[PDB]
């Protein structure tokens, strides 16, 4: 790790990606460390062997190297060099002369001349690179300079490098290497770092196309990758064979002196089955083994063989449990039938085909190719039982493991699932039946802090290095740590996991609540002074509208495509009409919702508040600019944690990703919620808290305001107001705590909101990230490029293969629009709720339980957020309760009993005298006669007091 | 109705379904009630008559 | 079918039984269903074309397989199978359209 590898490059046949994360196959085996230290002109010949004069470092296996890589560390100067490639067929050399003359020096001309045997040939270099920083070669013969591959040689037995450098610090490396599977991070098309996909955790990480996957749950399938025993089962019928054999005897007179592909002594290649009448030979016995047959005497470097044709079934594999209704194989042509070609290669350099094997066939269940040559009256049914295997059972193939079962099921012979995969079969012999379990069912694993821990499995076994496999209902679970049940660092509804992977059952949230206080003339407790708290919510409010141009998107600028589309304007008009009308509708709504008050916007000055110091919420002043308002602190923190086309037809930069989309035809409109009027709205709402009805326009101290809001819940009756002064110290502290949380259940609430915001943003992006990808694939056409399609075809057959592109593209587009309408029609509900609660909680305290916070509600702040709002519901929670002894009513000496005018009050005997308090606060109020009401019938269960002591309680007379 | 038909079976070229409800074509015409009562080795030749 | 073994059947003859079988169930709940009763017999055939005084062309072919039985040695050996042709072939044998 930490290797710069500035020279080191990627390899790509096609266009290179830039600044992306990509997993791929690269030749990155360290092999010999250097193998070229002190490189001189006599570099020698190395042939994919450990025969490299260098320090391998002992990490090199030295078995074989798939490719050879040359890394050059020289100043940017031209130094004479030659390249020699040795192959059995021929020796090819690369030379370049600085001087104008073709011979030049041993205008720059480079000639590579390749000579085979005693014949010498001359080749043309053509383009010559100004500077080459890296060189790549391979055994296959692919040639790569700076990643792209110019051309591929047929084969290379050995490679010799003729590079001569006077400089002692000649170069950095010429090494061997092999393929591997890795991941890479690329910036400006240049590598930054890589990750070998060897360990299980690394495997998952690479699969994630990212690094540092967040702690959570993932699924994996570990699969065996080796040959397995093969099992076959068929219906027993005494095999009657048919052998089809063919005798290709190419036997030419070498072919290296004049021509190999000239078909010399190529002649008779035939199979005994031909008839003088030469009726097509179709087998009758079901069992037949097709075989290629013997081959002609083979000489060095050249051969001939059969090739796959256009038929469904490849010859040679036909014998592998195939079905057919009528083979009818013929040597000459057969009407309406497939044919195959045999070709010959001279050192994989000449290809000459021969008309061979006309075959036509009917489908059927009678004829079936059998691999095993022996066919006769014999008993065989190989069946490996309890291991992973391949299988062919009654013409159905697959892989898995076989289990004996006990089920009569004498109705039939094969049982298949709804999906089409067979589940079990019954032997013809006796009646036993066997199930077919799949080899590797998916396993569920867990990761935390970028390491794997714990695992949900299916088998009572320790697959990984975990030391314990605790059996649990509905599943098994492995873990490598003891059980101490300290706490949970991850959770799911049923259960949570410990830090070390120990599993724990969740205990739901311990809470407590209150209820009606029935008058009972007995001991009861009322809440005393409370403490403040803050709760955070988030509501989706808007969706970034998108608009599409039908004709750009599908036509892509071809006039003929536009004209073929011209007859479909009835169709695609509806798409853009719907999108446009919906966009203007929703934008009209969101613009109708945003009010403003200049009277109150000025009040947002922090000097007006007091000890609360809600600095974060208040909008920022203009930064020496003529801007009405600026985003608040919690605003840019949120945005931080989370182009002009003007520059997309002009400029000198390469186009950006967003810019590209415009070219294709998608077009994201500017968002409805712009910052200027958004901030004015938020600031006006915030300033509506400190403004109360006054004859003058001036403000009043914030402290008085809170008291008034409290009066709403009940008549605060104290003259020295301790609450105003105590709750602020908790309030500003809670606020600093929660802004720190941005940069205690409240904490999990904030985590939930943040998770929801990143959720909606991902949900928005990957919609068009899915859209713009589908035009890269051609549904049925030869190629995606309409222009290329026109180039490759004349007027009659070009439009015919064109139109099936647009027939698919329109469907994809209609899918996209039908899902966008389904996003708008649903977000409208969230808009309704948001407008329904902002004007309720934000403006006037609610008496509705659970709508504004856990408990009684005082006031709420609001700020903006991506496509949404965020609230700050300040509430009250009881610190302690005060007990007290009450009376459910009063009885005078006369029959008349008195009660209270409204329920929310309650008498009690505080001391010698009686005091009547509120039911929701401990504030006490003086007794008086006006607070009572008369009812004739006296209940004994109340206070029993006569008219005499009545004067002692209320001054009646 | 109420015939047990324990011996009676379905006919399927492909894999048989189990414990399902299926509508299909079957050779279920009553035709001759029995036509084989007291079957002996000399059953004779019957040709779709 | 229970455990791949028959339990009972329902002939699809009556209209109600037809609907029931179509429901892939028994005892369909009381309600509304849709049906299409269709005639299944030959019907008179009617033709109409643009009137143009018909000028004909007859293409006829004379396959005359006539083998010597074929049950004694081979039928698929194409014996006396030979000439099968239609008068329209040209000595130049340009495709006849
Ligand atoms: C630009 O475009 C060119 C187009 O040609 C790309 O070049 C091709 O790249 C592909 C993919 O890398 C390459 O296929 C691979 O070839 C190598 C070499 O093949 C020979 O080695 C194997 C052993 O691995 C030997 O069995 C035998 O010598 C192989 O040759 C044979 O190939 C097939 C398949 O093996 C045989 O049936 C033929 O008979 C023929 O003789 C292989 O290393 C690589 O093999 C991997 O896949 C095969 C098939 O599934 C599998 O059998 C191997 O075991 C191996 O799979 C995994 O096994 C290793 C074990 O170490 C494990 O570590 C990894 O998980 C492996 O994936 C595959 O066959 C192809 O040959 C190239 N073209 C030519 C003509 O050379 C070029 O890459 C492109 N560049 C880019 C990316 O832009
Ligand atoms: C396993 O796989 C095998 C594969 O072979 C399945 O066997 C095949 O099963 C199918 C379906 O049952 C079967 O097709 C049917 O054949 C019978 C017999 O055909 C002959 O009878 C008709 C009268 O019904 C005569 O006209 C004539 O003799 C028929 O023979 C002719 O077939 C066609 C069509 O008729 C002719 O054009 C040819 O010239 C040839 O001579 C038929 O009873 C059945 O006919 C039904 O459909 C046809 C076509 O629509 C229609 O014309 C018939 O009137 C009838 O339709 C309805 O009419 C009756 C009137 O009583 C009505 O009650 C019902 O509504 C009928 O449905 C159809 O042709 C096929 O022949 C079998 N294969 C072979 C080669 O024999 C086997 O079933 C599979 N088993 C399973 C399920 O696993
Ligand atoms: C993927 O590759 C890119 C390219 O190297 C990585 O981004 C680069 O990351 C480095 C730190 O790893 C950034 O450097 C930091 O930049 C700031 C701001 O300039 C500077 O103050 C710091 O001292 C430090 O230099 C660098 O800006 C950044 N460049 C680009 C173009 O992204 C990225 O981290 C890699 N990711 C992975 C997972 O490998
Ligand atoms: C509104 O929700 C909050 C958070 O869920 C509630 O806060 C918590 O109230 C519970 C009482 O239901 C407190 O529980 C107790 O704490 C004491 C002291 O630690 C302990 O001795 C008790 O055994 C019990 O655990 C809890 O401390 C308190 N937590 C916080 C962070 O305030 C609040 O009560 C809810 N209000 C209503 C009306 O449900
Ligand atoms: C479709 O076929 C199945 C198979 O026969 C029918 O289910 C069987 O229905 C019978 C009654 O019709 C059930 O018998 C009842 O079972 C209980 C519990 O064992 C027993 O106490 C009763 O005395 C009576 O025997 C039987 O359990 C049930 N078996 C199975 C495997 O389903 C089903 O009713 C048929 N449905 C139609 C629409 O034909
Ligand atoms: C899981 O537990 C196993 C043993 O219970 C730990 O294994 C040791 O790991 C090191 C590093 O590979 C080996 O050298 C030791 O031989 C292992 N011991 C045994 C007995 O196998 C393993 O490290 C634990 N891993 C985690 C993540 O807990
Ligand atoms: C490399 O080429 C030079 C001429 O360019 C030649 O003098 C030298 O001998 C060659 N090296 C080998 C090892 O043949
Ligand atoms: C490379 O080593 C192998 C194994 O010894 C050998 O067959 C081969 O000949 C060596 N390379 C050359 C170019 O000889
Ligand atoms: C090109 O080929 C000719 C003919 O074989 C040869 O004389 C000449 O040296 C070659 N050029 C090189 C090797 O640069
Ligand atoms: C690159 O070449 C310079 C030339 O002097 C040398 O000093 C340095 O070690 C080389 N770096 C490598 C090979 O990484
Ligand atoms: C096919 O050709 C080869 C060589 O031309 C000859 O040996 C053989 O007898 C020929 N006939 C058969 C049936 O192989
Ligand atoms: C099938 O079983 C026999 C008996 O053990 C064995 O000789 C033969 O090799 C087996 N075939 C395969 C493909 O394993
Ligand atoms: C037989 O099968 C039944 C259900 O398939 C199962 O409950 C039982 O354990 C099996 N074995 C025996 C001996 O009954
Ligand atoms: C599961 O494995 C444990 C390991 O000792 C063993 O004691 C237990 O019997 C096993 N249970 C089953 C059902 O295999
Ligand atoms: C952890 O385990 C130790 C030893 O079993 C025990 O003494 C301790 O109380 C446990 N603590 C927690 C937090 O589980
Ligand atoms: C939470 O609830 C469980 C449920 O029994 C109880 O045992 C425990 O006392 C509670 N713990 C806390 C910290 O509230
Ligand atoms: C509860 O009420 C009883 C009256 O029966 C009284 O004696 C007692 O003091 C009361 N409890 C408290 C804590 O005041
Ligand atoms: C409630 O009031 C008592 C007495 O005034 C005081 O001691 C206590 O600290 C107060 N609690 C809170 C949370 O303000
Ligand atoms: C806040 O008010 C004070 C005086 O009331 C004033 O000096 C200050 O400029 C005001 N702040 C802003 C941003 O206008
Ligand atoms: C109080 O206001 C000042 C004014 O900028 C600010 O720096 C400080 O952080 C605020 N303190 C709290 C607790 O909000
Ligand atoms: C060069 O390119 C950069 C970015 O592509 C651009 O900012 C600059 O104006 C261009 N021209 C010069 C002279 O740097
Ligand atoms: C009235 O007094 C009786 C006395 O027995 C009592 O049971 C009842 O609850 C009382 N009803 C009220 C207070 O409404
Ligand atoms: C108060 O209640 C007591 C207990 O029943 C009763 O004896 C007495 O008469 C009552 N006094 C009144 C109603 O003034
Ligand atoms: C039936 O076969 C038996 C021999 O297996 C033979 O004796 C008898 O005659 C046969 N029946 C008829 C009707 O030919
Ligand atoms: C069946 O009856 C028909 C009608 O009479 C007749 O053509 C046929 O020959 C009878 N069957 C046999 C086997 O004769
Ligand atoms: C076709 O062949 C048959 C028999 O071979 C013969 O009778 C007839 O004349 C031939 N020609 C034509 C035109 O039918």
């Amino acid at each position: 790790s930490d290797f710069a590898f500035n020279n080191w490059f990627l390899l790509t046949n096609t266009s290179s990606v830039v600044d992306g994360v990509v997993r791929s196959f690269q030749p990155l085996l360290l092999n010999c460390l250097w193998s070229v230290s002190g490189l001189r002109f006599t570099t020698g010949f190395v042939y994919f062997n450990g025969t490299g004069r260098g320090d391998c470092k002992g990490f090199s296996s030295d078995v074989l190297s798939d490719v050879i890589r040359y890394n050059l560390n020289f100043e940017e100067n031209l130094r004479r060099g030659t390249i020699l490639f040795k192959t059995s067929y021929g020796v090819v050399v690369f030379y370049c002369t600085n001087n104008t003359l073709v011979s030049g020096d041993a205008n720059f001309y480079c000639f590579v001349n390749t000579t085979i045997g005693n014949e010498t040939t001359s080749a043309f270099v053509g383009a010559l690179p100004k500077t080459v920083r890296e060189f790549v070669i391979s055994r296959t013969g692919h040639f790569y300079i700076n990643g792209y591959r110019y051309f591929t040689l047929g084969n290379v037995e050995a490679v010799n490098f003729n590079v001569t450098t006077a400089e002692t610090t000649d170069f950095c490396t010429v090494a061997l290497a092999s393929y591997a599977d890795v991941l890479v991070n690329v910036s400006q098309t240049s590598i930054a770092n890589i990750i070998y996909c060897n360990s299980v955790i690394n495997r998952l990480r690479c699969d994630q196309l990212s690094f540092d996957v967040p702690d959570g749950f993932y699924s994996t399938s570990p699969i065996q990758s080796v040959e397995l025993p093969v099992s076959i089962v068929s219906l027993p019928v005494y095999h009657k064979h048919t052998f089809i054999v063919l005798y290709v005897d190419f036997k030419p007179q070498s072919g290296g002196g004049k021509c190999f592909n000239c078909y010399p002594a190529g002649v008779n290649i035939t199979l005994a089955n031909f008839n003088e009448t030469k009726g097509p030979l179709c087998v009758d016995t079901s069992h037949f083994t097709t075989k290629y047959v013997a081959v002609y005497a083979n000489v060095g470097r050249w051969s001939a063989s059969i090739n796959t044709g256009n038929c469904p079934f490849s010859f040679g594999k036909v014998n592998n449990f195939v079905k057919f209704g009528s083979v009818c194989f013929s040597l000459k042509d057969i009407p309406g039938g497939c044919a195959m070609p045999i070709v010959a290669n001279w050192a994989y350099s000449k290809y000459y085909t021969i008309g061979s094997l006309y075959v036509s066939w009917s489908d059927g269940d009678g004829i079936t190719g059998v691999p095993q040559p022996v066919e006769g009256v014999s008993s065989f049914m190989n069946v490996t039982l309890d291991k992973c295997t391949k299988y062919n059972i009654y013409d159905v193939s697959g892989v898995g493991v076989i289990r004996v079962s006990n089920d009569t099921f004498l109705n039939g012979i094969t049982y298949t699932s709804t999906s089409g995969n067979l589940l079990g079969f019954k032997d013809v012999t006796k009646g036993t039946i066997y199930s077919i379990t799949p080899c590797n069912p998916p396993d569920q694993l867990v990761v935390y802090q970028q390491a794997v821990v714990g695992a949900m499995l299916s088998e009572n076994f320790t697959s990984y290095g975990f030391s314990n496999v605790v059996e649990l209902p509905k599943f098994f679970y492995a873990s490598n740590g003891t059980y101490n049940c300290t706490d949970a660092v991850l959770t799911y509804s049923s259960f949570g996991v410990c830090a070390d992977g120990s599993i724990i059952a969740v205990q739901p949230r311990n809470v407590s609540y209150d209820s009606v206080s029935a008058i009972v003339t007995a001991n009861l407790s009322i809440p005393s002074n409370w403490t403040t708290s803050v709760q955070v919510e988030y509501l989706q409010i808007t969706s970034t509208p998108i608009v599409v141009d039908c004709s750009t998107y599908v036509c892509n600028g071809n006039v003929r495509c536009v004209e073929l589309l011209k007859q479909y304007t009835s169709a695609c008009k509806t798409i853009e009409d719907a999108l446009r009308n919906s966009a203007m509708l929703e934008s009209a709504d969101v613009s109708e919702m945003l009010t403003f008050d200049k009277k109150a916007f000025t009040l947002a000055n922090v000097s007006s508040f007091g000890d609360y110091n809600l600095s974060s919420v208040i909008p920022s002043l203009p930064r020496s600019g003529s801007r009405v308002a600026g985003r608040s602190a919690i605003e840019d923190i949120l945005f931080s944690k989370l182009a002009d086309y003007k520059k997309c037809t002009k400029g000198l930069s390469i186009a950006d990703l967003a810019c590209a989309q415009y070219y294709n035809g998608i077009m994201v409109l500017p968002g409805v919620a712009d910052a200027e009027r958004m901030a004015m709205y938020t600031g006006s709402l915030i300033g509506g808290i400190a403004l109360g009805g006054l004859t003058s326009a001036a403000s009043i101290p914030f402290s008085l305001a809170i008291q008034s809001r409290l009066n709403y819940v009940a008549l605060q009756t104290d003259v020295l107001q301790e609450n105003q002064k105590i709750l602020a110290a908790s309030f500003n502290k809670a606020m600093t705590n929660i802004v720190d949380a941005f940069t205690s259940q409240a904490l999990q609430t904030v985590a939930t909101a943040l998770n929801k915001i990143q959720d909606v943003v991902n949900q928005q992006g990957n919609s068009l990230n899915h859209l713009t990808s589908q035009l890269r694939q051609n549904f049925q056409a030869i190629s995606s490029s309409i222009q290329a399609i026109y180039d490759r075809l004349d007027i009659i057959q070009a439009d015919q293969q064109v139109d099936r592109l647009i027939t698919g593209r329109l469907a994809a587009l209609n899918v996209f629009v039908s899902h966008t309408l389904t996003k708008y029609t649903e977000v409208r509900a969230s808009r309704q709720l948001a407008q329904q609660k902002v004007n309720e909680c934000v403006k006037s305290q609610s008496k509705r339980y659970g709508f504004c916070g856990n408990g009684t509600h005082i006031f709420s702040l609001v700020n903006a957020a991506p496509e949404g709002l965020v609230f700050l519901h300040t509430v009250l929670l009881p610190t302690q309760y005060k007990d007290v002894e009450a009376w459910s009513g009063l009885c005078v000496d006369g029959r008349n009993g008195y009660v209270l005018r409204q329920p929310n009050l309650a008498l009690y005997k505080e001391g010698n005298y009686y005091r009547i308090t509120s039911r929701i606060m401990f504030e006490p109020r003086i007794p008086t006669i006006a607070d009572f009401v008369q009812i004739e019938n006296c209940n004994v269960t109340f206070v029993n007091i006569s008219r005499s002591e009545l004067q002692t309680i209320v001054p009646e007379y």
